[PDB]
């Protein structure tokens, strides 16, 4: 579980960088193209990731915190993260796509 809590701070620090990063990549698409509606909806969605990873911090301080993490809670935190991934990389696409 030391193993696991490890990796996946690590893997949530990567994910808060990639969605910080396409925030930059968004406004420059807006600066590009307008307000159009889909780019309403992306950003919509980057704002909705960086709330759910922020939510998700806090949940794993607490475990880091815990001196005998609970597994059920470090493997729901994993599964959340894992969609999380998946998901960013869907806007990394959206993104390069227009």
């Amino acid at each position: 579980s030391h193993m696991m809590l490890a990796a996946l701070k690590e893997k949530l620090a990567a994910l808060k960088e990639k969605n910080a990063a396409l925030k930059y990549k968004l406004a420059a698409l807006k600066e590009k193209l307008g307000l159009t509606p889909e780019l309403a909806a992306l950003e919509k969605e980057l704002a909705a990731t960086e709330k759910e990873l922020a939510a998700l911090e806090w949940e794993l301080a607490a475990l880091e915190a815990d001196p005998n993490p609970d597994p059920a809670k470090l493997a729901a935190l994993e599964k959340k993260l894992a969609a999380l991934e998946k998901k960013t990389a869907a806007l990394e696409y959206k993104l390069a796509a227009l």
